[PDB]
């Protein structure tokens, strides 16, 4: 008869790049 | 005969984090 | 009797995004 299945397969790629953070705070007065 | 492929893999590692957020607003005058 | 496993299965999704990046640099002197 068949064989059983296989293992599951290697992991994915890496993940996209984070968005931007936020804007910096105000500058020196 | 060999078995099926095994199921699909785990996903991939998280993104690195993302870049610095653009600078701050001017200070105040 | 009975054959061999199969092969390994086929890659997984790629990743999530990552997260945010830090607070940008103070801005210009007013």
């Amino acid at each position: 008869p068949p064989g059983p299945p296989g293992p599951p397969g290697p992991p994915g790629p890496k993940g996209d790049q984070g968005p931007p953070g936020p804007p910096g705070p105000p500058g020196p007065p």
